[PDB]
């Protein structure tokens, strides 16, 4: 459970990374 | 635990957003 | 909990979708 | 529950794979 929250956090932190990599690809293609 | 269900919701919702990003990308590539 | 498993399943099913959309973009760019 | 922790692991691992896809993409775009 405290380990669950650690894994939740890693999961969110990967999910913002991915959002953000994707946002930068969309920006580039749209240039 | 509904804290854990809460987190799963928050997860999916991020994944929905990610899928919208990729729908924009795919259009910009004419898919 | 049975609802947790439902949300897990949706989460996996979005994650394979995303993997797969991404695999098809990589294929296209690499052509 | 370690079934739930198990699932979270399986989640992250998919997200790692997704990040590898996007590293290939980004290179193909010369980022
Ligand atoms: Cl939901
Ligand atoms: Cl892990």
């Amino acid at each position: 459970m405290k380990q669950i929250e650690d894994k939740a956090e890693e999961i969110l932190s990967k999910l913002y990374h991915i959002e953000n990599e994707l946002a930068r690809i969309k920006k580039l293609l749209g240039e």
